[PDB]
């Protein structure tokens, strides 16, 4: 699959039940960040576990629910959840998809290629079942949930606000936290832009890169 | 493509001539980050170039050289670093292909659904002309440069050491800036994980969750 | 495609915007010179847009609307536009079609064996939609607008007066400025012919070679 | 697959390591019992690997290696046998595969309608990496190990001796313990067996019935 | 087929006419036993036949029908049944199948790999027409019909019960012919396990492993 | 198959042991008569076996090998034959092939329609190796073997002497038990028969119908 | 074709007009016997056709039509029959197919292997079009009716009263003129046939070998 | 194509303008003689059309109109008529078909192998449209129109009449210019014409061969 | 097949043998005739065959080599000549093939739609084994052997000579008995056919109409 297509409606057995993807999340009117990790058991894998379920209320604020998934079974899930509860006293309170055969995963490209596990795939997807982000991150590499954040609030916005966000947003070198105004993209709408720019509207280095506080 | 795979064999037009990929960069030794962008002369993308530009040192330190593409065609992409460096003072000096027909965005899935150009990829090759991380961001949110960098750091750390990072590393919630043991997949590679924290030699919060200073 | 075939029915995007061909002219009762140029920021295709220009109203004035085509993303079509008015002090105004990835432009054919940008084509479509010629010229050899335009001028006559050409009309090296009569096709078209001359209202240089006075 | 079928040649990650089957036990010259469980830490599979650990060596014995397999993955099974030695002080000591997709579950048949993990299998193959035997149970019935070693008793024993084994042997209602000669199957065949009897050499209730001590 | 499929709808011809399958037992309400033998006149087989006659009426107890198949024809069935009634003074009532050219038995994958009969299969179906269990032994070892009817028997206590049951059930070693509650195999399932062990009706090894008495 | 090709190469279980057809007889000079029957221990069948019987030696003195086939497997063959024995004081001495699953009856074309077991087909095949003739009978009609003796013995004769047999031969109403010479088929051939019949060679109603004492 | 085939629809031209197979003789109720021969004026064709005409009217008395088959055409049929009728002083008054182009021919196997005639088949068809038996001698041995009148009575009999015809029926060297009853194939039949028996109206050698008198 | 099938349904450009073919004709209860020839301005094929014209009205007053047909196009056709009559003083007035491209040619089997142009091709055409008859001479060798005046006499005449016509007719060596009877093909047809003989409206050689006056 | 395709390898069985077409004629260095008549015993074709007769010795002294061809059997072929014979005092001495199953005929398309047997066919092969021209008469006209004749002389000729034969050739309207000089097909020809006129050599009415006394 790609960016800008929907999530494919599937049925998945999760620690939290059955449900039914990404209706589930959709009819809450919610986003969903899936992810996978290789392995339960295994230590990166344990330590994005913790990452995430340290910040599961930002993105649930956020209406953003996260959900993970392996091709482990259930049981296992349950058992290594609980070890995480027993060892590092954090409680995991997102559902966990187990793909016992992978169908899921490769049906998202997120089984590497000669692997039979998943690598560390993100897919941000939003409360209209549209894909609006992936990532693909190695098994020897954990991802950094912060950035992630950074990315669904942006993707919150540019929804929201229809506008684009630069570069490291809200941190950006060149505009700070100002939002870009999507380029005018006919003759008309670069007169547009040279007169919004005239009324102060808007700022610019160009008439094809405006921005704005938001 | 998916990760894991190696980089297929393409002839590409770039602002620095004609190459072939990956050879050009693996037969010099060197790693190199593929990223696109929508186009030239949108606001985004050139605050994404700027800010690539800012890093590129710290890229080609590490051995692993940038080259960017969009579907624009080469004398746009002079045109376009010339009006960054009229404009914004920096003078891009890495390669950027000409995906003339997007036949390469195409191959690598950087075309999102419906759309005729590429979102923002990112591929991470090594020497060895291997795809080792895939990240893609939608057109309206530009990426965060920082986090690639870490990501590549990570990626020739653990190729290097043959470990693994955990999350957020080297800020990582629970062992700071420690590497991790890839676990033991098998009956004995246990018994030497319990024998070697038997005395120091390694720390572990279970024989297959091992960790260590690099 | 070839001559007498329906242009195709095509969405396009253009500095103008968003135009379905040959929809957008033929429902204004008018024909257009759909011509591609190789790239934006080109020198060859700098001075046929400069020729072009300085001949529009003469196109148009016959009912012709030109279009343009080319490999590049419309943001350059217009930085391309606007670098012509800034040097050459020429304003252009009529539509440039963004064709992305080359798809309509491998359609018409237009794209060269072991290219991946359009070559010099000319199509002149008329109100009906149909295609009435076609030009390829190679990237490396600019095209003569003033040939271009004794074509539709010789198109629009045969059509509204039921005539042929001559070579090199209106300054044919035999007749002249005089037209040609379709030649009789049957046994009794031939005897009316004869009759047509000799106390007769046709000149001929035989029964099958007739001209007159437009 | 059915019997006497050639068992596929194929790569598996086990708790004692990856290896290659029928290969690593057939150029042993050993014979293996490969068997299947729904997953980790359920209980029936637990109380069947108690079991089969309680007669690994009476298996192990005749010749007879014993691996298990689940759709689960090695991390998975390592930790699930730490479980069994802390909880019913056994150590399991057989290889387990970790049949990561269910890819060798279903080449042999071992995933039930409408499931994606296996049943409860069991595959008795020879050195010459032959399939002698196949039993499905379902995942609610758990098996007796003591069934299956009697079967692969019986399977040795027909294999050097050139003997069939009567139904319970070695407690047939009608021979007890004795066993029986493969069936005279022509006509020269039956003459011989009439003619053992006929010396005492064979006890029979007809000519394609007889039976000895072994 | 395999376990959880529905069989096959099939006319099948026996010594007791000619019936449907599974209609003729499911319409009645029954379950049945479907085994096959290589052949008549053989003396497994016939120490099979006569070890399952005297287990009949134990196995119409729990309302599973017995019924035979052989690639042989049924008046040669006829007469074998004849023999054994002669010699072992045991009348065979259960109805056998005269599958002329195995075409049920290949069907059911009952023919040996490089064979022309059926091996010694087993099915256990339910009155519902599902496959229950499967069972393939080979010609030259006779099975153990009290390993079967113990089989039936969990069987029918599982879909009756809704339980699953242990190795070697009624005589597993860890709870005896105590049964088994289908594990959690949610978050909320863990915690009514739980409650219902400390202070409840259940005992258990885990929360995944708990189990009560009939 | 028809009348001229060779006998299929195939390995075939019979009441004398395993053989290659037609290769068992080829080799030993012998041409063979296959016949196939519906089953063994039926009543039709059984007299076709008693009849076949008392006139094998007569086709045996001709070279002429009779080789039974059914459907039945070998065990039944034998006991039915001991039936043979015991009930009618006749020993069938003539092998009978147990063609199991019908493969060679198929091969053959001796199941009848919408049936699953041969009919009563008969093949004449010579020491070439070539089937000579083709005769299929319903099951619920005897032969006569008295018929195929007379076919094989003219056949016997065609192929020693090159000449041709007269309906009803020895006993055809028009010449009796003389023999028919194979009709001119040229205008040359058609001289040297009128020649023929001049110097009383030959006898003739016409030059295409000759004919003379053996 | 085979035994048990419905005849194909087809329509043929002969010696008596064009006619509708197997209509114009299933609509008189009748049964038919089509027979081919090599070739009109040849000798065998020839003794076999004063045969047939011999037998006609015993096999019309029947209710069995004979009507022959040859590649030649309807033209030499007529000049052979007239040639008959000249030489043989006997009238051919059953129709004769002139297969042209030999396609029924095909269509019944009549064609031995690398000829392109026929060789001597006979089919014989009952009244709803069925084919009962069929015959293939070669072209060198000529055919004997008697056998073929004795399979047609045996065939209607049968068809008439469902009983069975032993060899060489009604000259069996067991049982003389009687019928065989078809053999009982069920348990319950058996003993229907054993009680019809001992003090019983019926005869028989065994309980599936029962036979009686018309 | 051939005999007796219906002339292809096509639209031709000829000398006297575009018709449909053969409706043109049809539809007008008229035959038509279509003819090619190689090539207009060619030796024997203008021989051929001169031969044409002077024998023109002998085929129309049969209802019979010739047409030509070559691959040339049609001006060319009226170039060499209008040649012909001014060197040959004859004035074409059949019309000829400007086969362009061969199409019909083609699809009329006039074009020999390995060449581009047509033969000497004749097609006799019925009023119903059917192909009556078919010659193809080469190129190198004129036709002879008498032969095609009497073949058309013959065609039509018996058509009308219902005979045949002998060799050579109306001056065949064996009956000068009588007419034959189609042939009996029955038996019955075969003794009305032994009648019809035996003092009858009919001569003959034998049965088979009967003719008489027109 | 068309003119200028070479004739098919077959071999075919005649009244004189079977031979291999068209070796058994080009070997000879001879040329030959195939025709073909529908059937033996028929009027028209009989009167063909006299004719044929009477002529052969007149297309044997031109090298050419008579051989018909019908869909009946060779014996029914030498009756029908043997008739010829008795009844017409003329003797066939011409090979007349028995295309049995018509396979030779529909191969060469003798045979008209819907027809099952052929119609009259004509076509002359060179002693190349190159068909250069073909007739195709309906069934109920006669053909005309001396235009045949006449076909072959102006074909021997023609390859002879290398001239063309005018229409009605050796009587052509125009010309006579002279032959036609192919036409010049190039600007140098049209030169020397202007000089060969400009001094004798040859007569003409243009550079393309030559001719010359043979």
């Amino acid at each position: 699959v790609v960016i800008g297509e929907k999530f494919p409606e599937v049925e998945v057995k999760t620690t939290h039940g059955v449900i039914k993807l990404p209706d589930y999340f959709t009819k809450q009117g919610k986003w969903f960040i899936l992810f996978s990790h290789p392995a339960d058991f295994t230590p990166v894998c344990t330590t994005e576990f913790y990452g995430m379920q340290k910040r599961v209320e930002e993105f649930r604020k956020l209406g953003v629910e996260p959900i993970g998934l392996s091709v482990d079974q259930v049981f296992s899930h349950i058992k290594w959840i609980e070890w995480i509860k027993d060892n590092l006293s954090v409680e995991i309170d997102f559902p966990v998809i187990a793909d016992d055969r992978g169908e899921l995963a490769e049906k998202l490209g997120m089984i590497p290629s000669g692997a039979t596990i998943t690598a560390r795939a993100v897919f941000v997807v939003d409360d209209k079942g549209i894909i609006r982000a992936i990532v693909y991150y190695p098994a020897e590499v954990g991802r950094d949930w912060d950035e992630i954040l950074r990315l669904v609030k942006a993707l919150k916005i540019s929804t929201e606000k229809g506008v684009a966000l630069p570069h490291k947003w809200p941190n950006n070198e060149l505009i700070g936290d100002k939002v870009i105004v999507p380029p005018a993209s006919t003759i008309e709408e670069k007169k547009q832009r040279e007169e919004a720019k005239a009324k102060g509207e808007i700022e610019c280095y160009d008439w094809w890169f405006c921005y704005k506080k938001l």
